[PDB]
């Protein structure tokens, strides 16, 4: 109930948006996901980095059109509700949730751990989890609540929502070629062929400009 | 705007239930959907009459646990939560439709009015919206402004989600023999081919009682 609280107030863009992406530190996936864990994870993570890299590009801290209850401009106007719209996605995947624990028995509400991925999808998730972090302007933001994703459906609904809604938010602002030099410097930082095959898998259909990072980087081996 | 206000109230099952059949009535379809308005419109009616047709079967304005800000039955927990999703899904819908008429030309936000339907599906609109109205809880809520929506994935967006709530709904209920009667019910004045032909085209995918209700109908006649 959180995410609704914060919609509810007077916050403008850029406090919303930080709100938007602190979202993505307390979800949890249930044992479910099976093999599909790290993949699933993965795709959170790089819909929480594709949100940190439109909030860099459009220098979100330093704008003042962002920082107000009521913005003029339209492209600001748009991102706003863009914003809350996804905290809504959040409040609305935590009360499914929330239906899913009131009916299931104890065997069922089993969460996997960060320590349960593979060590590669391990290391990649450390790496997108530490990359918004430098992004994230410090946190004046109180704590939220640790909530899990039971099934599938739920997962791909906000990981498929977000992305198009960062599509949204990139036609909005003059930040086409910023975005995907961004991207690019995103991914310095994995040299092998491993790492960096499970994160264009992840990236396909999300986020196309770290997918062709990732690709183009590949034949820098291959 | 308004269901998001309605969610932050303090509201029992039946208030919310009662706020989420009024959402329905000011919703305006654009004219891009053409030739697709007459079996669109009937599918949100669909979804319409298919939340009253529970509020009916589980006597919403007459059982007490509905009218409790925090109810204690698990299943009236449920209902509360799903029925408050369904108010969230009808406000993403309007910040949808706002961030359209922000950025559309004149020309794309022309409207159809229920006046430009053809015959047939006129007819059966009056009689669905009829049908519902007699059920509904004699108005005491504040009138609702005018919005629409302006593509075709907006609308199966709302009315698929719906029919997956109502049947959550339906589950939480020992209703089962009364929502089939009850959908027999309502057909039992409409009498041609021709629009029990365009009701069940309508009801696929949404409402599979009213699509057999009109199935034993057409094969009495044939
Ligand atoms: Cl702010
Ligand atoms: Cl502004
Ligand atoms: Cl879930
Ligand atoms: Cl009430």
């Amino acid at each position: 109930s959180e995410p609704f609280e914060i919609v509810a107030g007077a916050l403008g863009v850029a406090g919303l948006f930080n709100n938007c992406v602190a979202c993505f530190e307390y979800v949890q996936l249930g044992r479910h996901f099976g093999r599909d864990y790290e993949r699933c994870q993965l795709r959170l993570d790089i819909a929480k980095v594709r949100l940190s890299r439109w909030g860099e590009a459009v220098q979100i801290n330093d704008d003042p059109r962002f920082h107000s209850s009521a913005p003029i401009d339209k492209s600001v106007q748009l991102a706003k509700s863009i914003v809350e719209e996804i905290l809504l996605l959040f409040e609305s995947a935590q009360k499914t949730s929330k239906r899913y624990e009131l009916v299931a028995d104890q065997q069922d509400l089993v969460v996997f751990e960060d320590k349960d991925m593979k060590p590669i999808g391990r290391a990649l998730h450390r790496r997108l989890k530490d990359l918004v972090s430098r992004r994230q302007k410090q946190t004046s933001l109180a704590k939220k609540t640790a909530w899990a994703l039971y099934d599938g459906k739920s997962l791909e609904k906000i990981v498929d929502q977000v992305a198009g809604f960062v599509d949204e938010l990139e036609k909005a602002f003059p930040i086409e070629a910023v975005c995907h030099k961004l991207a690019e410097n995103e991914i310095e930082e994995v040299e092998d062929e491993a790492s960096l095959t499970i994160l264009k898998d992840a990236a396909g259909g999300i986020d196309a400009a770290m997918s062709d990072a990732a690709a183009q980087k590949i034949d820098a081996i291959v």
